């Protein structure tokens, strides 16, 4: 009846632009699992379930992202709290033959499986005990309501909150507003004489658009998880490049697009670049999204890394008025065709939490899946005081071979040491393998 057809509507809020076309993809390709966000936590020492579990049910009421609820309607996927029932799964492996495989693929079993939207919880959260003081907790999502940057914000709280409830004390509140404090900001922003400056901003920076620079064989939809290599490198072998996450955004963007062109040709390099780069304790919302947005780097004679840094924030801050207009809705006004994008490789700097600890006892997080990869991302794991970065190239698999990829992981790691080494040489006075 009409009332519920009403109700449906008034207690919900649309889905951004960056949600629909998550939401579009996931309806043309019901039993892909290509958008879930997966990583785990292990913890060396000893984890009691029960008292993690309260951890985890006072999470979910923090970051209230982790309650949404979508629905269907005539007018697309509608969001609202919803009243997820859910269960945290606890697996002794430790008599297994080989119990860190186990937990692997224990893991690798759920991430997988797709989630259908409208069933809910989208989350999945596990204990595996691998030893006797070691434990791996996994935690799963789906990309429509979580991204690795609110993974890890939610893995430091479940740390602080679990903590407090092992010594006996009372969790400080946390620093996250509500997720409906997003959504509420983003439907005022659509209406706004803000949002009509931004979209004359982009179109205008995105004139002339062509195809974007790829070490690609050919451009192709997301039908499989990504092909992923991983390369672990000292931070002293970037020198006095990176002194914080901004300037080492700043100077893989610089690489990457020097190395795009030396294999392309193309002088005039677009990459996708969140307009800012997020950190821990900083009163962000677990859920709300960085707006991936294209940054251009132009290789002219004599082109070298402290020029290209240069230029990357520059452009950072021209963009930075204009942050909040949804890359989605870009690529559309400018009237591009099937499946083509704004940019071929994306560039993601996250952090690296020093001080996790759960009960005393130190912990680690390492990404499994980190949402889809239409043609090449870079995932880059690092804080100032961590003396290892963790570069994860992930690749669409109908783009590369493992083989491709890994020679131009190491190709490309060995030729930004270069560009770190002398940031005054020409990028096209540099030997490449």
């Amino acid at each position: 009846g009409s009332h519920m057809d009403a109700s449906v509507m008034s207690t919900t809020y649309a889905l951004s632009a960056a949600q629909t076309e998550i939401w579009l993809a996931q309806q043309l390709y019901p039993d892909s699992p290509v958008y879930n966000i997966a990583q785990y936590t292990v913890i060396e020492g000893v984890i009691e379930p029960a008292v993690f579990e309260a951890a985890l049910r006072q999470v979910i009421d923090e970051a209230d992202t982790l309650r949404l609820q979508f629905i269907d309607s005539d007018d697309g996927l509608r969001q609202r709290i919803g009243t997820p029932a859910w269960s945290m799964p606890v697996l002794d492996l430790t008599a297994q033959a080989d119990p860190q495989a186990a937990a692997q693929a224990w893991m690798r079993a759920d991430y997988q499986q797709p989630v259908n939207l409208t069933q809910g919880p989208l989350f999945c959260y596990a204990l595996l005990k691998v030893a006797p003081a070691q434990w791996m907790w996994y935690q799963r999502y789906h990309v429509i309501m979580m991204d690795g940057y609110g993974a890890y914000l939610i893995a430091q709280r479940v740390a602080y909150v679990y903590s407090a409830l092992c010594e006996g004390t009372t969790p400080a509140e946390c620093d996250f507003g509500s997720i409906l404090q997003l959504l509420e900001s983003d439907a005022q922003y659509q209406i706004s004489a803000q949002r009509a400056q931004d979209e004359a901003y982009w179109l205008k920076h995105c004139a002339n658009w062509s195809e974007p620079a790829t070490l690609a064989s050919r451009s192709a939809p997301v039908l499989q998880q990504r092909l992923r290599q991983t390369t672990y490198l000292a931070i002293q072998a970037l020198g006095d490049t990176a002194p914080d996450a901004r300037r080492l955004a700043q100077f893989m963007t610089a690489a990457m697009a020097a190395y795009l062109y030396r294999f392309t040709g193309e002088q005039d390099v677009v990459l996708g670049l969140p307009v800012k780069v997020r950190f821990g304790a900083d009163r962000h919302i677990p859920g709300m999204k960085s707006n991936t947005l294209p940054l251009r780097l132009t290789m002219r004679p004599g082109m070298n890394l402290s020029s290209l840094m240069q230029q990357a924030a520059q452009e950072m801050q021209s963009g930075l008025r204009h942050q909040r207009y949804p890359s989605e809705a870009l690529r559309r006004q400018l009237g591009m065709p099937s499946g083509q994008r704004l940019f071929g490789t994306t560039v993601n700097v996250m952090p690296f939490d020093l001080d996790l600890s759960f009960g005393g006892y130190s912990a680690t997080n390492h990404n499994l899946l980190n949402g889809p990869a239409e043609d090449l991302m870079l995932g880059v794991y690092w804080t100032p005081g961590s003396h290892q970065l963790r570069i994860d190239f992930d690749a669409n698999p109908a783009c590369y071979t493992p083989e491709g990829l890994g020679a131009h992981q190491r190709r490309f790691i060995r030729f930004m040491q270069v560009l770190a080494a002398d940031a005054t040489q020409p990028i096209d006075s540099i030997d490449l393998l």
